[PDB]
């Protein structure tokens, strides 16, 4: 609370360059990185954050399918563990086109953690700013389509309520590892009067310091 | 290849405090901050250039007028075509006017567009896209679930000109404080402490040079 920071985005980026500089495989990275997002996770947890959002930025349509099974494949173990640490799990981003299969094990994640008191974290799987704004107008279209919203009514409170994390303190500060300095169309309404912080850290090499950085930055700025 | 630069212009006040003058002094210097960025982007080949004033109310109105006025004709000379974009609905009729004859007057040119945001807010300026497609479902021409982004994109402001490619602002503020949101998806993002009275051409090409290496670099 110290830092009035409640709500962190994270773009995070960098693994592939990590291995590399090293001589090493992309596995590698991915495992750095994947330590790297434990470790944030964590650090949230611990220094009263209310939500943390994470975007795996990468650089096709059959791969897609194949990495969904992996990161619900991979969900289905971290859950138990973020479960125990008191964190509340939710999925954001375009699950339609997903098997009903590993749809339902997200859907039982985030049932599993919706009572927990502690760090809300959402993951971002095959997410994109203008998609989250464009499901969020189809919503606001059927009601239309039904007859009870006059498209003259619409504003920006009313569509804000339909966008990914409503529910959710406004999103204070957004941190992009990697050297890039750009959305990527990872959150954009969202992110209307956000912090944003760059830095050349590879997310790998993001630790509880960077992060603690991060937040000193943003509790200056004012 | 740099096509569209969007700047938020930031730091007038805190400059004239510095100089231990007026606040009026600080808008003074930065009129002219603003005529030197849009001459070195009409002289730079950059297609277009959209300028936002950041604030930290009639009066505010009569200048418009006064700076459509004098600048027009210039701009009109200099083959740069003018847009304000915003919700000026508001505006008493007089202004609206006189924005609708210089977008009318330089319409024609082929030069440099250069968009003036007036009371304009991203979230607003996609709401009232929203709104336009919301019009049309209720008239029957339009399914909900027909409706996707490069739809939105089309009734979003400047949909007809090249996407944002670099986003500067001044002043040292890190936040795009409800500027562009649906436009900057994919924008380079640029900041400078620089205060925008002293933003000149150096600093101007020093963010078009950071802009076309980090192209290089990450694509
Ligand atoms: O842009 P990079 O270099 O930082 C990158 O490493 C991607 C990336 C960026 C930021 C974070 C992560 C990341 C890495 C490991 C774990 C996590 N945690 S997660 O909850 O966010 C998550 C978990 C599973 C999947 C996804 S994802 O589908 O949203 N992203 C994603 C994108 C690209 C590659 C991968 C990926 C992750 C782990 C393992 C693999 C597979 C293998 O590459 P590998 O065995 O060599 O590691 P492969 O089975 O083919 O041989 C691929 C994953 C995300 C996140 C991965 P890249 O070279 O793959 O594009």
């Amino acid at each position: 609370p110290a830092h009035g920071c409640r709500h962190v985005a994270i773009i995070m980026d960098g693994n592939g360059r990590w291995a590399k500089k090293q001589g090493k495989i992309r596995a590698f990275g991915h495992k750095a990185g994947a330590k790297s997002v434990r470790r944030a996770v964590s650090f949230a947890a611990n220094n009263g954050i209310e939500a943390l959002t994470l975007y795996a930025f990468s650089s096709p349509a059959q791969e897609v399918s194949a990495l969904m099974e992996l990161f619900v494949w991979a969900l289905d173990s971290e859950v138990k563990s973020l479960h125990r640490h008191n964190v509340r799990l939710r999925i954001i981003g375009d699950t339609s086109r997903f098997n009903s299969r590993l749809q339902e094990r997200i859907r039982k994640s985030e049932a599993l953690t919706a009572g927990n008191t502690g760090l809300t974290l959402n993951i971002a799987a095959n997410y994109g700013g203008r998609w989250d704004i464009v499901q969020g107008v189809r919503q606001l279209a059927e009601k239309v389509q039904q007859g009870n919203l006059q498209p003259d009514q619409i504003d920006e409170e009313m569509l804000n309520q339909h966008v990914c994390m409503h529910e959710l303190a406004p999103v204070d500060l957004v941190i992009r590892t990697g050297g890039e300095h750009r959305i990527s169309n990872f959150l954009l309404w969202q992110i209307a009067y956000a912090e944003l912080y760059f830095t050349d850290v590879l997310w790998p090499d993001f630790d509880e310091q960077d992060f603690e950085g991060a937040l000193n930055a943003f509790a200056n700025r004012e």
